[PDB]
């Protein structure tokens, strides 16, 4: 799983990847360098 403030992956933003061991998942897009920026929260 993946760890604090961790890249996570999340299907309802069409990214694959591993869960956040405890939290909660964080995505993000904007063009200001925020290709699909998931971040374990």
């Amino acid at each position: 799983c993946a760890s604090k403030n961790e890249r996570c992956g999340n299907a309802l933003y069409g990214t694959k990847g591993p869960g956040c061991c405890n939290g909660k998942c964080i995505c993000r897009t904007v063009p200001r360098k925020g290709v699909n920026s998931c971040r374990c929260m």
